[PDB]
């Protein structure tokens, strides 16, 4: 089997995606966040705490035939960004772009933080890194994609995000079109539950490459790219007028700059990532202050390949017995 989503971006800035997914007998669609920097199933629901839920769609499993309780099962999730939600859980069936899994577990939100209240867009996320972060008690999940792979016709996701424009995530296929040149596969490490792979490098605008290993996470669900320090400081210092504020959270830069592009290196191959891409504006509505796409993971803990990364190229995500990234340029 296959399936084949699109992904549309929640606002102009691209700050996140969503992607309808269908939930329960009737179908009911919810638009969540694909994340493969996590690997909770989690969606508003008509558990959800009323005050807490502000224009989202709800999943009501009192109305899907083939909803069932899991039994004592409950979860709590917390992300790096602060936000946070839990609740109970529910297996029903879950299809995506037409690629159905029965017996999926679903993850009812009884509450979520204020960050998911806010974004009446989202109404929750569907975990893509590996099911050993899946957060139910007592009993431990699997992800979507683990619950499919062994139908699927070959046992990859593929994540084609686009820039101010919708993409897609396709499951047990690579599609030949969605590419230029070739993909390039490098080695991936699951003992923290991640993606997580070595970038060889990096090069600001038509500046030289700097070969050096940079380890970090493919992560859909992480909106900007952390890297280093000393990389970040290297791209912003070509920024006139580019500085790091504490009070605003970041590198910051003048909304009149024109930004030079970003390439990271996946192994002997180059992803570019266009100026434009790191352009995340103004500050606040009406300021000349603008909020930079790369910024520094120190204190993160972990580099995040987030989207503005992964926007730049076709990323393959296989989940073979021996996990690769896969990336091209498009």
């Amino acid at each position: 089997s296959t399936g084949s989503a699109t992904t549309t971006p929640i606002d102009s800035l691209d700050d996140a995606y969503i992607t309808p997914v269908q939930i329960g007998t009737p179908a009911q669609t919810l638009n969540l966040d694909f994340d493969t920097g996590s690997s909770d199933l989690w969606v508003f629901s008509s558990e959800t705490t009323a005050s807490e839920v502000d224009g989202q769609t709800i999943y009501t499993p009192s109305k899907s035939t083939t909803a069932k309780l899991l039994s004592g099962a409950t979860w709590s999730i917390s992300y790096g960004d602060g936000s946070s939600s839990s609740g109970d859980v529910y297996t029903d069936t879950v299809s995506v772009g037409g690629l159905t899994v029965t017996g999926q577990a679903v993850e009812s939100a009884k509450k979520v933080s204020s960050s998911f209240t806010e974004d009446s867009t989202i109404d929750g996320l569907l975990g893509l890194a590996f099911s050993t972060l899946n957060t139910v008690s007592p009993t431990q999940q699997k992800t979507f994609f683990d619950n499919a792979k062994a139908s699927l016709d070959s046992p990859v996701f593929t994540a084609d995000l686009g820039y101010h424009a919708p993409g897609t995530y396709n499951f047990g296929f690579i599609d030949t079109t969605a590419y230029t040149g070739s993909i390039t596969y490098t080695a991936v490490s699951t003992k923290q539950g991640f993606w997580e792979w070595t970038s060889t490098g990096y090069a600001v605008g038509s500046g030289t490459f700097k070969s050096t290993s940079i380890d970090g996470i493919a992560d859909t669900g992480t909106t900007l790219l952390y890297l280093p320090a000393t990389v970040v400081s290297a791209y912003w210092a070509q920024v006139s007028g580019a500085k790091s504020s504490s009070s605003v959270g970041g590198y910051v830069f003048p909304c009149s700059a024109t930004l030079p592009s970003f390439t990271f290196g996946v192994g002997s191959a180059r992803i570019v990532i266009p100026g434009d891409y790191i352009d995340f504006g103004p500050i606040s509505t009406g300021s000349s202050s603008c909020f930079g796409g790369i910024q520094s993971s120190a204190g993160i803990g972990i580099n995040i390949f987030g989207d503005v990364a992964l926007k730049a190229a076709f990323v393959v995500f296989n989940g073979a017995t021996t996990p690769t990234l896969g990336f091209a340029s498009k």
